[PDB]
DNA sequence: CCGACAGCGCATCAGC
DNA sequence: GCTGATGCGC
DNA sequence: GTCGG
């Protein structure tokens, strides 16, 4: 938080940019501009100081030195007085509304939280449970909390079978304090990259995880990928905890360490890492990495015994996941 | 000093 | 229904 | 919006 306030302001902007402005370039291109002044060591006091961090340009840099200078951004003072684009951008922090549904509502005369209640009939199903919980879903997760749930969702997998592995991945596996949402990675033997023998494996977990009333709702479910909504226990007489957002994800055994690094993040962390293994001729993915040909199409899987060969393949010092969160 | 910008699962739609 | 495009979230 | 070429 050395920087705070030029953080906040850039990340408001690119809120803007995509909500508003459906250019998702401009988004990418400020929120590469805050995370890089926020890793940035010691007071910026000067948009020329911040132009020599790479992903500030002079756009940027006359915003910073307007906001050193005024402590505000005119621009984003309009752009809060703007009544269309603050119904714009509040309906996206629904989850499962985005830009182009919010501008949708906000043109039928569907602009604040009641508008939404009194139609849930517009909604489909993954906006409904984001309307539902919504005063929920923007409280993070204490550390502490995330440790009980991943115990559950831990002896409950192996509930199922011993041989899932069952990883949480994410900010808590970066070592964060607090959680937006929980992510779990899920093996199992029987599922690798040459076959699947039996699907319904990521369905058994979560059919468990629903019997002991932990997973609340789903989202949206396939074969790989769950994404839903779950609660801790609470004690007699005490107040429940929030309803929370899980997403899990079940990938190949043999493809583990590109899964475990893709799911750890961050997704900026996870963008740049992509992109430079792009300028060294190789494309990840959360499966694999493969070479670049000279024509661009993608090689055959390069082997991978663990995250550091990621790395190495790029040529970057490997990276532990407390320093992964750009 | 203009093209590229990371990559993909699931849900929903439109045109068959 | 399937295919491919888009929306959304990760 | 920014930058490597
Ligand atoms: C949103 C997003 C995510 N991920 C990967 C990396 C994430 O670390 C990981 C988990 O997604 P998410 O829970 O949204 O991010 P997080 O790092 O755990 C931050 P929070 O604690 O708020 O969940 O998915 C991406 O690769 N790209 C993306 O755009
Ligand atoms: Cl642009
Ligand atoms: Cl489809
Ligand atoms: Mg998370
Ligand atoms: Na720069
Ligand atoms: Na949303
Ligand atoms: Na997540």
């Amino acid at each position: 938080t050395l920087n705070g306030g030029i953080t906040d302001m850039l990340t408001e902007l690119a809120n803007f940019e995509k909500n508003v402005s459906q250019a998702i370039h401009k988004y990418n291109a400020y929120r590469k501009a805050a995370s890089v002044i926020a890793k940035y060591p010691h007071k910026i006091k000067s948009g020329a100081e911040a132009k020599k961090l790479p992903g500030v340009g002079t756009k940027i840099l006359e915003k910073i030195d307007e906001f050193l200078a005024t402590g505000k951004l005119r621009k984003l003072e309009k752009i809060r007085q703007d009544d269309t684009s603050s119904s714009i951008n509040f309906l996206t922090r629904v989850s499962g509304i985005g830009p182009s549904a919010a501008r949708k509502f906000v043109d039928e005369g569907i602009k604040t939280l009641e508008d939404l209640r009194k139609n849930e009939d517009k909604l489909n199903h993954h906006q409904r449970i984001g309307l539902k919980y919504f005063g929920d879903f923007e409280k993070r997760i204490p550390r502490e909390e995330m440790l009980q749930m991943q115990d559950i969702v831990l002896n409950e997998v192996k509930k199922v079978d011993s041989e899932y592995i069952a990883t949480v991945c994410g900010s808590f596996r970066r070592g964060a304090e607090s959680s937006g949402d929980m992510d779990v990675l899920l093996t199992h033997p029987s599922f690798t990259s040459e076959s699947t023998k039996q699907p319904k494996l990521l369905h058994q977990v979560v059919e468990q995880l629903q019997k002991v009333h932990f997973i609340t709702d789903t989202l949206s479910k396939g074969e790989t990928k769950f994404m839903g909504v779950c609660q801790l226990p609470s004690k007699n007489d005490e107040k429940e905890y929030p309803h929370r957002r899980i997403d899990i994800r079940l990938i190949p055994k043999d493809q583990y360490y590109c899964g475990v690094l893709y799911f750890t993040g961050s997704d900026i962390f996870n963008k740049n890492m992509r992109a430079h293994a792009l300028e060294k001729g190789f494309t990840i993915n959360e499966y694999t990495i493969r070479p670049l040909g000279v024509t661009g199409v993608a090689g055959e899987p390069l082997p991978v015994d663990s995250e550091k060969d990621i790395f190495d393949y790029i040529q970057w010092k490997y990276r532990e996941p407390k320093d992964r969160s750009e």
